[PDB]
Protein backbone atom coordinates (compact mmCIF):
# COMPACT_ATOMS: atom_id res chain seq x y z
CA UNK A 1 0.00 0.00 0.00
CA UNK A 2 1.91 3.00 -1.67
CA UNK A 3 0.70 6.41 -0.09
CA UNK A 4 -2.89 4.26 0.52
CA UNK A 5 -5.53 3.28 3.42
CA UNK A 6 -5.71 -0.47 3.87
CA UNK A 7 -7.56 -2.35 5.85
CA UNK A 8 -6.11 -5.94 5.39
CA UNK A 9 -7.16 -8.73 8.04
CA UNK A 10 -5.20 -12.38 7.12
CA UNK A 11 -7.39 -14.74 9.70
CA UNK A 12 -6.42 -18.12 9.80
CA UNK A 13 -6.41 -21.73 11.64
CA UNK A 14 -9.74 -20.99 13.85
CA UNK A 15 -12.66 -21.78 15.32
CA UNK A 16 -16.07 -19.20 15.89
CA UNK A 17 -19.06 -20.90 17.85
CA UNK A 18 -21.50 -19.18 19.31
CA UNK A 19 -24.80 -20.35 21.42
CA UNK A 20 -27.54 -18.28 22.63
CA UNK A 21 -30.44 -19.19 25.43
CA UNK A 22 -33.39 -17.37 26.26
CA UNK A 23 -35.90 -19.64 27.74
CA UNK A 24 -35.47 -21.56 31.23
CA UNK A 25 -33.73 -24.19 31.37
CA UNK A 26 -34.83 -27.10 33.78
CA UNK A 27 -31.83 -29.73 33.73
CA UNK A 28 -29.97 -31.86 35.91
CA UNK A 29 -26.48 -32.38 34.55
CA UNK A 30 -24.69 -34.62 37.17
CA UNK A 31 -21.09 -35.38 35.18
CA UNK A 32 -19.57 -32.30 33.35
CA UNK A 33 -19.31 -28.42 33.76
CA UNK A 34 -21.88 -26.01 32.32
CA UNK A 35 -21.19 -22.74 31.60
CA UNK A 36 -24.15 -20.56 30.67
CA UNK B 1 3.10 1.34 3.82
CA UNK B 2 4.91 3.62 2.40
CA UNK B 3 3.70 7.46 3.11
CA UNK B 4 0.43 5.16 3.92
CA UNK B 5 -2.15 4.73 7.13
CA UNK B 6 -2.52 0.62 7.36
CA UNK B 7 -4.33 -1.43 9.83
CA UNK B 8 -3.74 -4.59 9.47
CA UNK B 9 -4.63 -7.03 12.07
CA UNK B 10 -2.83 -10.62 11.62
CA UNK B 11 -4.37 -13.33 13.83
CA UNK B 12 -3.71 -17.38 13.80
CA UNK B 13 -4.43 -19.97 16.10
CA UNK B 14 -7.01 -19.06 18.49
CA UNK B 15 -10.38 -19.77 19.71
CA UNK B 16 -13.73 -17.67 20.25
CA UNK B 17 -15.97 -18.72 21.93
CA UNK B 18 -19.41 -17.32 23.69
CA UNK B 19 -22.59 -18.13 25.77
CA UNK B 20 -25.64 -16.11 26.53
CA UNK B 21 -28.45 -16.77 29.11
CA UNK B 22 -31.54 -14.76 29.75
CA UNK B 23 -34.08 -16.98 31.54
CA UNK B 24 -33.89 -18.60 34.92
CA UNK B 25 -31.87 -21.84 35.02
CA UNK B 26 -32.88 -24.62 37.10
CA UNK B 27 -30.50 -26.90 37.79
CA UNK B 28 -28.58 -29.16 39.89
CA UNK B 29 -24.73 -29.67 38.75
CA UNK B 30 -22.67 -31.86 41.57
CA UNK B 31 -19.46 -32.91 39.68
CA UNK B 32 -18.10 -29.99 37.89
CA UNK B 33 -17.75 -26.22 38.19
CA UNK B 34 -20.25 -23.44 36.43
CA UNK B 35 -19.26 -19.99 35.91
CA UNK B 36 -22.33 -17.46 34.63
CA UNK C 1 5.92 2.15 7.86
CA UNK C 2 7.84 5.31 6.36
CA UNK C 3 6.54 8.34 7.06
CA UNK C 4 3.15 6.83 7.69
CA UNK C 5 0.72 5.78 10.52
CA UNK C 6 0.43 2.00 11.04
CA UNK C 7 -1.66 -0.06 13.34
CA UNK C 8 -0.94 -3.65 13.25
CA UNK C 9 -1.83 -5.59 15.62
CA UNK C 10 -0.15 -9.26 15.40
CA UNK C 11 -1.83 -11.90 17.34
CA UNK C 12 -1.40 -15.76 18.30
CA UNK C 13 -2.20 -18.75 20.57
CA UNK C 14 -4.79 -17.15 22.80
CA UNK C 15 -8.41 -17.98 23.99
CA UNK C 16 -10.74 -15.93 24.14
CA UNK C 17 -14.43 -17.09 25.86
CA UNK C 18 -17.25 -14.87 27.03
CA UNK C 19 -20.43 -15.26 29.37
CA UNK C 20 -23.46 -13.81 29.91
CA UNK C 21 -26.20 -14.26 32.58
CA UNK C 22 -29.17 -12.21 33.44
CA UNK C 23 -31.86 -14.31 34.94
CA UNK C 24 -32.06 -15.52 38.33
CA UNK C 25 -30.39 -18.86 39.13
CA UNK C 26 -31.32 -21.65 41.32
CA UNK C 27 -28.75 -24.03 41.38
CA UNK C 28 -26.68 -26.12 44.24
CA UNK C 29 -23.23 -27.02 43.16
CA UNK C 30 -20.95 -29.17 45.55
CA UNK C 31 -17.86 -30.34 44.14
CA UNK C 32 -16.34 -27.34 41.95
CA UNK C 33 -16.33 -23.56 42.30
CA UNK C 34 -18.20 -21.11 40.87
CA UNK C 35 -17.43 -17.86 39.76
CA UNK C 36 -19.91 -15.28 38.72
CA UNK D 1 9.04 3.02 11.83
CA UNK D 2 11.08 6.04 10.12
CA UNK D 3 9.02 9.26 10.75
CA UNK D 4 6.43 7.47 11.56
CA UNK D 5 3.69 7.12 14.50
CA UNK D 6 3.02 3.47 15.03
CA UNK D 7 0.68 1.81 17.63
CA UNK D 8 1.46 -2.20 17.39
CA UNK D 9 0.64 -4.83 19.74
CA UNK D 10 2.28 -7.98 19.54
CA UNK D 11 0.69 -10.18 21.73
CA UNK D 12 0.85 -13.86 22.23
CA UNK D 13 0.23 -16.88 24.17
CA UNK D 14 -2.71 -15.66 27.33
CA UNK D 15 -5.95 -16.27 28.25
CA UNK D 16 -8.93 -13.76 28.33
CA UNK D 17 -12.24 -14.88 30.29
CA UNK D 18 -14.95 -12.72 31.22
CA UNK D 19 -18.61 -13.55 32.95
CA UNK D 20 -21.31 -11.37 33.95
CA UNK D 21 -24.40 -11.85 36.51
CA UNK D 22 -27.10 -9.07 37.08
CA UNK D 23 -29.54 -11.44 38.44
CA UNK D 24 -29.94 -12.56 42.42
CA UNK D 25 -28.48 -16.75 42.89
CA UNK D 26 -29.58 -18.79 45.22
CA UNK D 27 -26.82 -21.56 45.74
CA UNK D 28 -24.94 -23.26 48.29
CA UNK D 29 -21.18 -24.46 47.28
CA UNK D 30 -19.68 -26.15 49.88
CA UNK D 31 -16.12 -26.94 48.60
CA UNK D 32 -15.00 -24.84 45.98
CA UNK D 33 -14.19 -21.07 46.47
CA UNK D 34 -16.56 -18.65 44.43
CA UNK D 35 -15.70 -15.14 43.51
CA UNK D 36 -18.46 -12.71 42.68
CA UNK E 1 11.92 4.36 15.72
CA UNK E 2 14.43 6.57 14.21
CA UNK E 3 12.42 10.46 14.42
CA UNK E 4 9.88 8.99 15.29
CA UNK E 5 6.88 8.76 18.17
CA UNK E 6 6.52 4.56 19.17
CA UNK E 7 3.85 2.95 21.49
CA UNK E 8 4.48 -0.59 21.40
CA UNK E 9 3.00 -2.83 23.64
CA UNK E 10 4.65 -6.12 23.91
CA UNK E 11 2.80 -9.12 26.16
CA UNK E 12 3.03 -12.45 26.29
CA UNK E 13 2.59 -15.38 29.15
CA UNK E 14 -0.11 -13.96 31.09
CA UNK E 15 -3.86 -14.44 31.98
CA UNK E 16 -6.79 -11.74 32.61
CA UNK E 17 -9.98 -12.90 34.42
CA UNK E 18 -12.89 -10.56 35.31
CA UNK E 19 -16.13 -11.08 37.06
CA UNK E 20 -19.18 -8.80 37.85
CA UNK E 21 -22.27 -9.40 40.02
CA UNK E 22 -24.86 -7.06 40.57
CA UNK E 23 -27.92 -8.72 42.12
CA UNK E 24 -27.83 -10.36 46.02
CA UNK E 25 -26.62 -13.03 46.65
CA UNK E 26 -28.24 -15.97 49.07
CA UNK E 27 -25.15 -18.77 50.11
CA UNK E 28 -23.23 -20.32 52.70
CA UNK E 29 -19.71 -21.11 51.78
CA UNK E 30 -18.43 -23.45 54.32
CA UNK E 31 -15.09 -24.62 52.79
CA UNK E 32 -13.36 -22.26 51.08
CA UNK E 33 -12.85 -18.52 50.09
CA UNK E 34 -15.06 -16.31 48.97
CA UNK E 35 -13.38 -12.44 47.92
CA UNK E 36 -16.19 -10.03 46.35
CA UNK F 1 -27.15 -43.41 48.20
CA UNK F 2 -25.17 -45.31 50.02
CA UNK F 3 -21.28 -44.45 49.19
CA UNK F 4 -22.57 -42.47 45.72
CA UNK F 5 -23.16 -39.06 44.45
CA UNK F 6 -26.51 -38.24 44.28
CA UNK F 7 -28.55 -35.11 42.36
CA UNK F 8 -32.13 -35.43 42.44
CA UNK F 9 -34.61 -32.35 42.35
CA UNK F 10 -38.08 -33.06 44.10
CA UNK F 11 -39.86 -30.61 42.49
CA UNK F 12 -43.49 -30.02 42.50
CA UNK F 13 -46.71 -27.47 42.78
CA UNK F 14 -45.01 -24.53 40.73
CA UNK F 15 -45.22 -22.14 37.47
CA UNK F 16 -42.67 -21.62 35.56
CA UNK F 17 -43.79 -18.30 32.91
CA UNK F 18 -41.48 -16.38 30.52
CA UNK F 19 -41.50 -13.47 28.31
CA UNK F 20 -39.42 -11.77 25.99
CA UNK F 21 -39.32 -8.90 23.66
CA UNK F 22 -36.79 -6.98 21.44
CA UNK F 23 -38.56 -5.02 18.99
CA UNK F 24 -39.89 -1.29 20.19
CA UNK F 25 -43.76 -1.14 21.75
CA UNK F 26 -46.43 1.76 20.57
CA UNK F 27 -49.05 1.48 23.37
CA UNK F 28 -50.71 2.89 25.96
CA UNK F 29 -51.88 0.64 28.96
CA UNK F 30 -54.38 3.25 31.46
CA UNK F 31 -56.07 0.69 33.31
CA UNK F 32 -53.38 -2.05 34.91
CA UNK F 33 -49.78 -2.34 35.41
CA UNK F 34 -46.93 -3.03 33.08
CA UNK F 35 -43.31 -4.86 33.99
CA UNK F 36 -40.80 -4.74 31.35
CA UNK G 1 -26.22 -40.40 52.18
CA UNK G 2 -23.81 -42.87 54.40
CA UNK G 3 -20.61 -41.71 53.37
CA UNK G 4 -21.77 -39.77 50.42
CA UNK G 5 -21.83 -36.24 48.91
CA UNK G 6 -25.64 -35.71 48.13
CA UNK G 7 -26.84 -31.80 46.15
CA UNK G 8 -30.29 -33.11 46.66
CA UNK G 9 -32.94 -29.30 46.23
CA UNK G 10 -36.56 -29.96 47.63
CA UNK G 11 -38.34 -27.25 46.36
CA UNK G 12 -42.61 -26.45 46.26
CA UNK G 13 -44.79 -24.36 46.28
CA UNK G 14 -43.40 -21.36 44.35
CA UNK G 15 -43.70 -19.10 41.84
CA UNK G 16 -41.00 -18.33 38.80
CA UNK G 17 -41.15 -15.28 36.57
CA UNK G 18 -38.93 -13.57 33.76
CA UNK G 19 -39.53 -10.64 31.75
CA UNK G 20 -37.11 -9.43 29.60
CA UNK G 21 -37.21 -6.23 27.46
CA UNK G 22 -34.43 -4.40 24.48
CA UNK G 23 -35.90 -1.56 22.43
CA UNK G 24 -37.17 1.30 23.46
CA UNK G 25 -40.56 1.67 24.43
CA UNK G 26 -43.08 4.64 24.36
CA UNK G 27 -46.32 4.04 26.35
CA UNK G 28 -48.41 6.39 28.51
CA UNK G 29 -49.52 4.13 32.17
CA UNK G 30 -51.53 6.52 34.32
CA UNK G 31 -52.96 4.27 37.00
CA UNK G 32 -50.51 1.72 38.23
CA UNK G 33 -47.40 1.20 38.78
CA UNK G 34 -44.35 0.17 36.18
CA UNK G 35 -40.71 -1.48 37.57
CA UNK G 36 -38.70 -1.98 34.86
CA UNK H 1 -25.30 -37.91 56.07
CA UNK H 2 -22.87 -40.11 58.51
CA UNK H 3 -19.27 -39.39 57.06
CA UNK H 4 -20.71 -37.65 54.25
CA UNK H 5 -20.72 -33.99 52.92
CA UNK H 6 -24.13 -33.18 51.74
CA UNK H 7 -25.51 -29.63 50.01
CA UNK H 8 -29.12 -29.79 50.91
CA UNK H 9 -31.48 -26.77 50.23
CA UNK H 10 -35.17 -27.07 51.37
CA UNK H 11 -37.20 -23.69 49.97
CA UNK H 12 -40.86 -23.23 49.88
CA UNK H 13 -43.61 -20.56 49.90
CA UNK H 14 -41.18 -18.26 47.68
CA UNK H 15 -41.67 -15.96 44.65
CA UNK H 16 -38.80 -15.04 42.31
CA UNK H 17 -39.43 -12.33 40.30
CA UNK H 18 -37.17 -10.64 37.56
CA UNK H 19 -37.37 -8.05 35.19
CA UNK H 20 -34.11 -6.55 32.37
CA UNK H 21 -34.60 -3.46 30.79
CA UNK H 22 -31.90 -2.12 28.11
CA UNK H 23 -33.37 0.44 25.68
CA UNK H 24 -34.17 4.05 26.91
CA UNK H 25 -38.06 4.34 27.96
CA UNK H 26 -40.56 7.29 27.35
CA UNK H 27 -43.52 7.07 29.53
CA UNK H 28 -44.98 9.23 32.38
CA UNK H 29 -46.64 7.29 34.87
CA UNK H 30 -48.72 10.00 37.42
CA UNK H 31 -50.49 7.70 39.72
CA UNK H 32 -48.27 4.66 40.87
CA UNK H 33 -44.26 4.07 41.82
CA UNK H 34 -41.59 3.18 39.54
CA UNK H 35 -38.56 1.44 40.40
CA UNK H 36 -35.86 0.62 38.20
CA UNK I 1 -24.82 -34.75 60.21
CA UNK I 2 -22.32 -37.00 62.39
CA UNK I 3 -18.55 -36.94 62.13
CA UNK I 4 -19.88 -34.98 58.15
CA UNK I 5 -19.54 -31.28 56.80
CA UNK I 6 -23.15 -30.02 55.92
CA UNK I 7 -23.89 -27.03 54.14
CA UNK I 8 -27.70 -27.02 54.54
CA UNK I 9 -29.82 -23.50 54.08
CA UNK I 10 -33.96 -23.64 54.90
CA UNK I 11 -35.51 -20.78 53.77
CA UNK I 12 -39.58 -20.36 54.10
CA UNK I 13 -41.82 -17.70 53.02
CA UNK I 14 -39.78 -14.71 51.69
CA UNK I 15 -40.30 -12.79 48.41
CA UNK I 16 -36.79 -11.89 45.97
CA UNK I 17 -37.44 -9.29 43.31
CA UNK I 18 -34.87 -7.66 40.92
CA UNK I 19 -34.93 -4.73 38.81
CA UNK I 20 -32.02 -3.73 36.03
CA UNK I 21 -32.49 -0.65 34.03
CA UNK I 22 -29.75 0.61 31.55
CA UNK I 23 -30.90 2.86 29.16
CA UNK I 24 -31.98 6.81 29.91
CA UNK I 25 -35.14 7.10 31.21
CA UNK I 26 -37.62 10.34 30.45
CA UNK I 27 -40.74 10.31 33.08
CA UNK I 28 -42.33 11.89 35.28
CA UNK I 29 -43.81 10.57 37.87
CA UNK I 30 -45.26 13.14 40.34
CA UNK I 31 -47.14 11.23 42.96
CA UNK I 32 -45.45 8.29 44.29
CA UNK I 33 -41.57 7.47 44.83
CA UNK I 34 -39.07 6.50 42.63
CA UNK I 35 -35.73 4.70 43.84
CA UNK I 36 -33.03 3.88 41.51
CA UNK J 1 -23.34 -32.14 64.91
CA UNK J 2 -21.26 -34.18 66.41
CA UNK J 3 -17.59 -34.19 65.72
CA UNK J 4 -18.67 -32.37 62.66
CA UNK J 5 -18.56 -28.75 60.76
CA UNK J 6 -22.07 -27.23 59.65
CA UNK J 7 -22.92 -24.19 58.08
CA UNK J 8 -26.68 -23.82 58.57
CA UNK J 9 -28.52 -21.09 57.81
CA UNK J 10 -32.07 -20.77 59.02
CA UNK J 11 -33.77 -17.41 57.68
CA UNK J 12 -37.72 -17.21 57.76
CA UNK J 13 -39.64 -14.02 56.92
CA UNK J 14 -38.03 -11.51 55.15
CA UNK J 15 -37.93 -9.33 52.07
CA UNK J 16 -34.73 -8.57 49.98
CA UNK J 17 -35.21 -5.87 46.86
CA UNK J 18 -32.67 -4.50 44.49
CA UNK J 19 -32.98 -2.07 41.96
CA UNK J 20 -29.59 -1.12 39.50
CA UNK J 21 -29.21 2.06 37.41
CA UNK J 22 -26.76 2.85 34.85
CA UNK J 23 -27.97 5.43 32.45
CA UNK J 24 -28.60 9.15 32.84
CA UNK J 25 -32.15 9.92 34.10
CA UNK J 26 -34.24 13.04 33.29
CA UNK J 27 -37.37 12.94 36.04
CA UNK J 28 -38.95 15.23 38.20
CA UNK J 29 -40.87 13.81 41.47
CA UNK J 30 -41.99 16.40 43.01
CA UNK J 31 -44.82 14.60 45.93
CA UNK J 32 -42.51 11.73 47.39
CA UNK J 33 -39.03 10.52 48.42
CA UNK J 34 -36.31 9.87 45.92
CA UNK J 35 -33.12 7.51 47.24
CA UNK J 36 -30.43 6.72 44.23
CA UNK K 1 -61.25 15.54 30.09
CA UNK K 2 -63.74 16.47 32.87
CA UNK K 3 -63.82 14.96 36.03
CA UNK K 4 -61.77 12.32 34.26
CA UNK K 5 -58.28 10.51 33.73
CA UNK K 6 -57.37 10.37 30.81
CA UNK K 7 -53.72 9.20 29.07
CA UNK K 8 -53.82 10.65 25.55
CA UNK K 9 -50.51 10.31 23.39
CA UNK K 10 -50.10 12.51 20.61
CA UNK K 11 -47.30 11.78 18.47
CA UNK K 12 -46.41 12.99 15.02
CA UNK K 13 -43.85 13.07 12.19
CA UNK K 14 -41.21 10.61 13.47
CA UNK K 15 -38.96 7.46 12.87
CA UNK K 16 -38.71 4.47 15.02
CA UNK K 17 -36.41 2.10 13.74
CA UNK K 18 -34.47 -1.27 15.80
CA UNK K 19 -32.13 -3.91 14.56
CA UNK K 20 -31.19 -6.49 16.42
CA UNK K 21 -27.86 -8.87 16.00
CA UNK K 22 -27.07 -12.02 17.96
CA UNK K 23 -24.43 -13.87 16.13
CA UNK K 24 -20.60 -13.20 15.86
CA UNK K 25 -20.56 -10.94 12.68
CA UNK K 26 -16.99 -11.72 10.45
CA UNK K 27 -16.77 -7.88 8.56
CA UNK K 28 -14.56 -5.32 7.36
CA UNK K 29 -16.01 -2.26 6.65
CA UNK K 30 -12.95 0.34 5.48
CA UNK K 31 -15.47 3.62 4.53
CA UNK K 32 -17.88 4.33 7.11
CA UNK K 33 -18.87 3.83 10.47
CA UNK K 34 -20.45 0.94 12.38
CA UNK K 35 -21.87 1.40 15.50
CA UNK K 36 -23.08 -1.73 17.21
CA UNK L 1 -58.39 18.83 32.94
CA UNK L 2 -61.09 20.41 35.10
CA UNK L 3 -60.95 18.39 38.85
CA UNK L 4 -59.35 15.77 36.41
CA UNK L 5 -55.81 13.88 36.00
CA UNK L 6 -54.48 13.35 33.05
CA UNK L 7 -50.94 12.10 31.56
CA UNK L 8 -50.58 13.22 28.03
CA UNK L 9 -47.52 13.54 26.13
CA UNK L 10 -47.35 15.95 23.13
CA UNK L 11 -44.38 14.17 21.04
CA UNK L 12 -43.22 15.75 17.26
CA UNK L 13 -40.62 15.70 15.16
CA UNK L 14 -37.69 13.33 16.84
CA UNK L 15 -35.73 10.56 15.86
CA UNK L 16 -35.74 6.87 18.18
CA UNK L 17 -33.17 4.40 16.79
CA UNK L 18 -31.54 1.69 18.78
CA UNK L 19 -29.40 -1.11 18.34
CA UNK L 20 -28.18 -4.35 19.70
CA UNK L 21 -25.44 -6.40 19.95
CA UNK L 22 -24.71 -9.80 21.62
CA UNK L 23 -22.38 -11.78 19.73
CA UNK L 24 -18.08 -11.19 19.36
CA UNK L 25 -17.57 -8.88 16.94
CA UNK L 26 -14.27 -9.21 14.46
CA UNK L 27 -14.02 -6.41 12.14
CA UNK L 28 -11.49 -3.39 11.40
CA UNK L 29 -12.68 0.02 10.56
CA UNK L 30 -10.38 2.34 9.45
CA UNK L 31 -12.11 5.79 8.29
CA UNK L 32 -14.64 6.22 10.47
CA UNK L 33 -15.93 6.11 14.17
CA UNK L 34 -17.02 3.18 16.07
CA UNK L 35 -19.00 3.54 19.37
CA UNK L 36 -20.68 0.58 21.26
CA UNK M 1 -55.82 21.88 35.07
CA UNK M 2 -58.09 23.78 37.17
CA UNK M 3 -57.68 21.43 40.86
CA UNK M 4 -56.21 19.08 38.97
CA UNK M 5 -52.88 17.06 39.17
CA UNK M 6 -51.42 16.74 35.34
CA UNK M 7 -47.96 15.40 34.12
CA UNK M 8 -47.85 16.83 30.59
CA UNK M 9 -44.38 16.31 29.33
CA UNK M 10 -44.35 18.41 25.84
CA UNK M 11 -41.16 17.36 23.79
CA UNK M 12 -39.82 18.85 20.11
CA UNK M 13 -37.24 18.17 18.35
CA UNK M 14 -34.68 15.54 19.49
CA UNK M 15 -32.96 12.48 18.56
CA UNK M 16 -32.46 9.84 21.33
CA UNK M 17 -29.66 6.84 20.29
CA UNK M 18 -28.85 3.78 22.05
CA UNK M 19 -26.27 0.98 21.44
CA UNK M 20 -25.70 -2.21 23.58
CA UNK M 21 -22.56 -4.32 23.54
CA UNK M 22 -22.25 -7.44 25.31
CA UNK M 23 -19.19 -9.65 23.34
CA UNK M 24 -15.92 -9.20 23.16
CA UNK M 25 -14.72 -7.25 20.26
CA UNK M 26 -11.84 -7.35 17.99
CA UNK M 27 -11.13 -4.49 16.05
CA UNK M 28 -9.03 -1.95 15.13
CA UNK M 29 -9.64 1.45 14.44
CA UNK M 30 -7.05 3.98 13.17
CA UNK M 31 -8.76 7.34 11.91
CA UNK M 32 -12.03 7.51 13.98
CA UNK M 33 -12.71 7.62 17.91
CA UNK M 34 -14.42 5.16 19.73
CA UNK M 35 -16.28 5.43 22.96
CA UNK M 36 -17.52 2.54 24.73
CA UNK N 1 -52.76 25.26 37.11
CA UNK N 2 -54.77 26.83 40.11
CA UNK N 3 -55.20 25.04 43.06
CA UNK N 4 -53.71 22.53 41.52
CA UNK N 5 -50.43 20.45 41.59
CA UNK N 6 -48.65 19.90 37.80
CA UNK N 7 -45.68 18.24 36.54
CA UNK N 8 -44.94 19.74 33.12
CA UNK N 9 -41.37 19.07 31.55
CA UNK N 10 -41.21 21.53 28.22
CA UNK N 11 -37.85 20.01 26.50
CA UNK N 12 -36.50 20.95 23.32
CA UNK N 13 -33.65 20.63 20.86
CA UNK N 14 -31.37 17.96 22.64
CA UNK N 15 -29.44 14.97 22.42
CA UNK N 16 -29.61 12.03 24.46
CA UNK N 17 -27.30 9.12 23.71
CA UNK N 18 -25.98 6.19 25.27
CA UNK N 19 -23.47 3.48 25.08
CA UNK N 20 -22.65 0.21 27.23
CA UNK N 21 -19.79 -2.25 27.10
CA UNK N 22 -19.75 -5.44 28.96
CA UNK N 23 -17.47 -7.17 27.63
CA UNK N 24 -13.21 -7.27 27.02
CA UNK N 25 -11.92 -5.24 23.98
CA UNK N 26 -9.35 -5.62 22.33
CA UNK N 27 -8.40 -2.90 19.89
CA UNK N 28 -5.32 0.09 18.93
CA UNK N 29 -6.66 3.35 18.53
CA UNK N 30 -3.46 5.24 17.54
CA UNK N 31 -5.58 8.71 15.90
CA UNK N 32 -8.73 9.88 18.05
CA UNK N 33 -9.34 9.79 21.63
CA UNK N 34 -11.39 7.05 23.48
CA UNK N 35 -13.57 7.44 26.75
CA UNK N 36 -15.01 4.41 28.40
CA UNK O 1 -49.53 28.88 39.45
CA UNK O 2 -52.12 30.25 42.02
CA UNK O 3 -52.12 28.53 45.55
CA UNK O 4 -50.91 25.48 43.91
CA UNK O 5 -47.36 23.78 44.35
CA UNK O 6 -45.74 23.07 40.00
CA UNK O 7 -42.80 21.52 39.23
CA UNK O 8 -41.96 22.24 35.82
CA UNK O 9 -38.25 21.73 34.48
CA UNK O 10 -37.74 23.86 31.23
CA UNK O 11 -35.07 22.58 29.45
CA UNK O 12 -33.53 23.80 25.95
CA UNK O 13 -30.16 23.23 23.81
CA UNK O 14 -28.13 21.08 25.63
CA UNK O 15 -26.50 17.41 25.20
CA UNK O 16 -26.35 14.23 27.35
CA UNK O 17 -24.05 11.48 26.78
CA UNK O 18 -23.18 8.19 29.40
CA UNK O 19 -20.69 5.78 28.54
CA UNK O 20 -20.39 2.34 30.75
CA UNK O 21 -17.53 0.00 30.74
CA UNK O 22 -16.71 -3.21 32.85
CA UNK O 23 -14.81 -5.77 31.61
CA UNK O 24 -10.85 -5.04 30.92
CA UNK O 25 -9.38 -2.87 28.00
CA UNK O 26 -6.51 -3.68 26.25
CA UNK O 27 -5.55 -0.65 24.13
CA UNK O 28 -3.16 1.74 23.72
CA UNK O 29 -3.67 5.09 22.58
CA UNK O 30 -0.80 7.31 21.28
CA UNK O 31 -2.64 10.46 19.89
CA UNK O 32 -5.19 11.51 21.96
CA UNK O 33 -6.63 11.29 25.85
CA UNK O 34 -8.61 8.86 27.43
CA UNK O 35 -10.36 9.72 30.30
CA UNK O 36 -12.05 6.80 32.24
Amino acid sequence: CNTATCATQRLANFLVHSSNNFGPILSSTNVGSNTY
